[PDB]
């Protein structure tokens, strides 16, 4: 176990990859406090993990909540080593041309608030406790921080947003503390999009991701949840990431190494080498 | 003058690099319409140019005022060939541990609205009028969008975010409208912050920032938009960020600069 | 005119777009001092540009020729302002897998010396003329310096090299020099790959370029020649590209915000805008 | 131990970062081939860890050398799962104007055999048992792959070329082999440069240059590596890059790190 005697405060930990993060962190021997929305959820995933894991129940967007995880987190495990705030939600890819006018503006600001200001809120509240434990944050970014087509313009936007606090963060907080990024790329989860262009209600299960992306990754497929849960592993293990500050893991498959015509150019290989 | 018949809708125009950019573009030949909320230097610019810059007074946060822009340039000059979002406010540098509790949600709401919504109402305005004429888009990114300690992390998160507006609005507007970043550094300019807010001059470490070794002027600024405009030369360009900022990407570890001593070493 | 009085040297400015750089200089205005392997084709950009353009036989992977290059600009115009290290030749796409054992060192050492050895020298030659003009070098990339599949390994690998040497030498001849570069994506010239592939008498004319990337950019078309030379106008224009060093322009069509499905996302706009 | 049963072949691992990797991979039960020059060390290293670590002196620049220790790895171990190509040298942040003319065209076939040429050999060598394997590629690049002054010309263009390599592998290579980069720098190691040739101290220099403000140990550069490794955890990367370097790309302009004075801004 990778990961024993750590603690770790996962924002959005209730389902999704936040989810199997908690499964992967605990599995490893760290205590992680949850800070999510759905209260039904975080119990199930406290009861899932008897005493290594404690849901607190609050929304990213407030200081106030955020503040609350930490102290909870404080209080239940004495300590913070890693925040992974990495709560978000989706536009859906809804390009600029389909966002109505009359609802770009709560449109804008629900996805700001979740994905950008619910990251600087959780690092925020987590300060005390990092600069304390001479910590580290590890932000969930995605490909639509690096690439387009990954999200619209809003999503697109944050997800950038989020490589820009990487890097701010990394400056400012250093030494004491390190801060990096995964950028994971296509995750069979729950994800929303916002109420404002009728989304709230649509998780991302409900798409074919994994088809679509078939013959868009050099990989060739799209990972399983819990495929992408060792980079954050990796940057939690203190003896292991000590090097790394302002680091950016695009961990997506290939996205951005993909061909032309095709994803991939070794596909005869196999053939080609004699096995 | 290479922009003779071209009209620009510059947001942010009546001061600092916006009005540099105004007044480069009219030289150019282009005819210019500017949204600003200077009532006063809208006026300052009209006079300066007569009929070849109008000013609309509006908030580069309302989608109804980059309408009014829009409408206002269309109803002027015909068309709008290349649109500049440029308006941007700054955070002071301010950290996060230095952003009081009771300050910090405004803050992000006030340097967000402005810097990268008002970058999106400004295309989604001026979207079918760059689409009827093959346009171009050049956003004023920052030194910011890409490196570190060029503002606090509300800034820097907001000059990463037009970054990602660069990158999507190319794939979005492709094969017609083709948007590029601009991406400045150099400067010595007032550029104002939040009201819920409130650092060292650059000439006083200037030689921990700047290879280039000097503080360009502002008009120094505006060839890089002029060349984004020229449909003749930027044809190819789009996703395009144009680092402007005096090298800041390049600097040496010790001192930015890596050779004062060339010119000794060179015999010249 | 932009370039009135200003002084470039240009290799591989013999065909290709060298050339058409050579031509769009001298019609803002430029004298260009041109070095090129091809004794026949620098003559014939002489007679078109009488008193305006003035060849140099020379290797560029010669120092000593390099050097002869310079002498024979300031000789013939005075200064220079802008260098433009441009020769090259491709690998033609081989793919690893495809290098034969036996040729690998031998078209390795081609590649490499002509595409970075030849940039490398062109400054080393120009850099007493440079710092005494207070001027600039703007190096021809391609779209092989930012992303995979528009070259093997070794014609790829050199491109990535010149982004090394655009950060090195903006950061070593600062303040004095500015440094540059253009990272064009897709031209019909005479490009070359190496004797060691059998390709020393292949050009890319000769390769459906232009039909292969008609889906690959999002601009939709492959430019013309011509339609490349303005970003280097610009760079060589004093008063426009001031601030500007260590700056990348990719200058492709698009090809690093191509999306996923389809290189672009805005075929139906102008429908979908009612006009 | 993450590496139980897994095979790696390393070059230049007798010494400097390869020697604490293959003393890494070997603790976490990987079986490790060794190519480097030094006859001397490889000897040592293989009597440090008896049969899971077997050596092959060679030159990294001849194909033949890294066929060679492709074939002992196999003989050996019976399948090669991770290839790090390593072994790179120095050019002491020469400068341009400082390369003699006399000595120029030598010192770049020398940096380019080894630092470009030498991994492209390694994984041409290695190339069917990774396949084999559904294995991955790990090149060690360094902070001058990206950012300059961390060598001359040299050097930071052979480095930006393997990121190039990265990246061309990773799309020929897939969907079989991954390939992915890391980029150290913190470090402080004899980084050898070339005959034909011949700098501040890191130490002297450290808040100018890594803001996690300290000179990592070798032994806590190798994590990176056991995770491309690690099948388990690595899985979607491909085309990744790792820099790991202390910060060095998000350094302040006037000091590495902005963040001395937290404790006392926070009170702990
Ligand atoms: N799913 C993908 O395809 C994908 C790809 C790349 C990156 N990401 C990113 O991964 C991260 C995790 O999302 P996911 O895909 O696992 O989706 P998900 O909905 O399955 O998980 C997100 C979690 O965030 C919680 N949450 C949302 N808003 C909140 C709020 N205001 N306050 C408190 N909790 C809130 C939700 O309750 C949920 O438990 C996000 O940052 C997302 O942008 C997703
Ligand atoms: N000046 C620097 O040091 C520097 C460096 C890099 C990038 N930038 C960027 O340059 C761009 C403009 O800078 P500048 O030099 O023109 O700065 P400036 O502050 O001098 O001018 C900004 C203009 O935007 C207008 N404006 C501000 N808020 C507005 C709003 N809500 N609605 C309508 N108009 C509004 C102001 O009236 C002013 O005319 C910004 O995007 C800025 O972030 C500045
Ligand atoms: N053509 C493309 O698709 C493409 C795309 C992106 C970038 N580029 C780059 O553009 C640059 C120009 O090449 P081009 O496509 O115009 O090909 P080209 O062959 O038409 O032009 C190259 C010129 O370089 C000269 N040259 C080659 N080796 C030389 C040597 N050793 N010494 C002196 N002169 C030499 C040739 O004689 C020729 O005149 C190269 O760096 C190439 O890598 C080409
Ligand atoms: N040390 C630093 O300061 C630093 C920083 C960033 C990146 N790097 C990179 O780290 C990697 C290795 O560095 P290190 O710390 O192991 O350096 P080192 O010089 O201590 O070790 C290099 C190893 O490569 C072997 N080697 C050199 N040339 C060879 C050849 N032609 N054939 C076979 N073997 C050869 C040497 O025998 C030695 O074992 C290199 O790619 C280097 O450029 C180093
Ligand atoms: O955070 C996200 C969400 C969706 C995608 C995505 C990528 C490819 C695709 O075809 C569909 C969705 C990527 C990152
Ligand atoms: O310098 C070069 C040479 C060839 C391509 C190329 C790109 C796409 C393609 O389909 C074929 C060739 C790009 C840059």
């Amino acid at each position: 176990m990778k990961l024993t005697g750590e603690v770790a405060l996962i924002t959005g930990g209730a389902s999704g990859l936040g989810r199997a993060l908690v499964d992967r962190f605990v599995a490893e021997g760290a205590r992680v406090a949850v800070l999510d929305k759905s209260a039904e959820r975080l119990r199930e995933l406290e009861v899932a993990h008897g005493g290594n894991a404690v849901g607190v129940v609050g929304d990213v967007r407030s200081l106030q909540d955020q503040k609350r995880a930490a102290e909870r987190c404080l209080a239940a495990f004495g300590k913070i080593d890693t925040l992974i705030p990495n709560a978000g939600i989706w536009d859906y890819s809804t390009a600029l041309a389909d966002l109505p006018e009359d609802k770009i503006d709560a449109a804008f600001d629900d996805i700001f608030h979740v994905n950008v200001k619910g990251y600087i809120h959780a690092v925020k509240a987590c300060l005390p406790a990092l600069v304390s434990s001479r910590g580290s944050v590890v932000f969930t970014i995605s490909n639509a921080g690096f690439y387009p087509n990954g999200g619209g313009p809003l999503y697109t936007a944050t997800k950038h947003a989020v490589v820009g606090l990487v890097r701010q963060m990394a400056f400012e907080l250093a030494p004491h503390v390190r801060v990096n990024g995964v950028a994971p790329g296509g995750m069979n989860t729950d994800l929303r999009g916002p109420s404002s262009l009728g989304l709230s209600e649509q998780s991302i299960s409900s798409v074919p991701l994994a088809d679509m992306l078939k013959s868009v990754l050099p990989i060739g497929r799209m990972p399983a949840l819990e495929e992408y849960t060792g980079a954050y592993v990796f940057f939690a293990t203190r003896g292991d990431s000590l090097p790394a500050t302002g680091a950016l893991l695009n961990y997506d498959g290939g996205m951005g190494v993909r061909g032309f015509l095709t994803a991939a150019g070794g596909a005869d290989l196999p053939e080609k080498l004699n096995i």
